[PDB]
């Protein structure tokens, strides 16, 4: 079974123990170790973070410690505007430019692949999503010739349904990848103001419209597109979605008058780490939704939606059972990397709760 776990550049900032650097990552932990987002510049893969080439090499040093840890790099990003990516695959000429410039940067560095973030491509985007690729994996195929191991190629895809239709060819791009990465966390909408989980596991036998607002469906669906369950990998979730409640009511369907309050560490306002929410939890109180299987609190006019170690293992049985390749845990830098913040003195209690389930079978 397959572990991505993604690390973000940004989290280096982070005030006090907020602070996280590939150097707190456990090497025997995950399968695969993607660092967030590269950039592009002159239609060339580049660094985003002036230091990226140090923490790169210290991301890569871990691979001393375990020979079998894969790393990649991840391009694009939400800071990286979709239209920009879409610029690059429209013109062949930019494209190639771009693919050529890849597997030397990658080597130079030490990552053993590249990981596409487009995020969202649109409907006139469909099409050179797949040649992008198309193109890439060919050219790691014929990078392989020079008698070195051949580099790794995948891609975060979206989990809404429309998201899903609208830009992208499935069975035609996963013919090409290593494996896919399902964002099946994003399913509460950023857009209108009620209370919500934003990972439900299951439909939730008691709201008729948005079925497809689950990972349960998305999962379905991917396979009936034609994606191999030997190539899909389930996101799940670090962090937590914090809402500002606009009433004395806390049950679902709640109204919602904006964002929760931003975290110590965090300093984000809707979004908490999940070590920001295991010091939340003390005085809140906590509830969770049996249908969907996920949890949330609440405390004054906060409400937020997270996951547990007990939502992730349930999760990580579900992706065992429909015999996934794995699974995939954005950010290890909002997990409790310190282990000093969740009680229990584990370090990475989620990501190891789902390593814990994948390990036993």
């Amino acid at each position: 079974y397959k572990l991505i776990c993604y690390y973000t550049s940004w989290s280096q900032y982070r005030e006090g123990d907020g602070s996280c650097f590939p150097d707190a990552i456990d090497p025997f932990l995950c399968t695969h170790v993607i660092y967030s987002f590269a950039n592009i510049s002159n239609n060339e893969i580049d660094t985003w973070e002036w230091n990226d080439v140090t923490l790169y090499d210290t991301l890569n040093t871990l691979k001393n410690r375990n020979p079998k840890l894969k790393t990649l790099l991840s391009v694009g990003g939400w800071n990286f505007g979709p239209e920009r990516f879409s610029k690059i695959a429209s013109k062949t000429q930019s494209r190639r430019t771009f693919i050529k410039s890849v597997p030397p940067f990658l080597r130079t560095h030490g990552f053993d692949g590249l990981d596409l973030a487009w995020l969202y491509p649109g409907r006139r985007d469909k099409r050179h999503l797949t040649a992008l690729v198309k193109e890439m994996k060919a050219e790691f195929a014929r990078e392989a010739q020079a008698g070195t191991e051949r580099l790794l190629l995948s891609a975060a895809v979206s989990a809404g349904k429309i998201a899903i239709d609208r830009g992208y060819d499935i069975a035609q791009i996963s013919r090409h990848l290593d494996f896919i990465s399902l964002l099946t966390y994003d399913f509460h909408g950023a857009w209108r103001q009620t209370v919500g989980h934003h990972s439900p596991l299951f439909r939730g036998n008691s709201d008729a419209s948005s079925r497809f607002s689950n990972a349960d469906y998305a999962v379905s669906y991917m396979l009936r597109l034609g994606a191999p369950a030997n190539k899909l990998v389930m996101g799940i979730p670090t962090f937590g979605r914090s809402f500002t409640l606009a009433s004395s009511k806390t049950d679902v369907g709640a109204p919602i008058s904006g964002p929760g309050i931003p975290g110590r560490f965090t300093k984000e306002k809707g979004i908490l780490a999940y070590y920001e929410i295991c010091d939340f939890l003390h005085g809140a109180t906590t509830h969770r939704f049996r249908d969907q299987q996920v949890p949330y609190a609440t405390k004054g006019n906060q409400w937020v939606a997270y996951d547990d170690q007990e939502s992730v293992k349930n999760k990580a049985r579900y992706l065992k059972n429909r015999q996934l390749a794995g699974a995939m845990v954005w950010a290890l830098d909002l997990d409790d990397f310190r282990g000093t913040f969740c009680g229990q003195n584990l370090t990475f209690p989620l990501t190891s709760a789902v390593k814990d389930v994948l390990a036993r079978v």
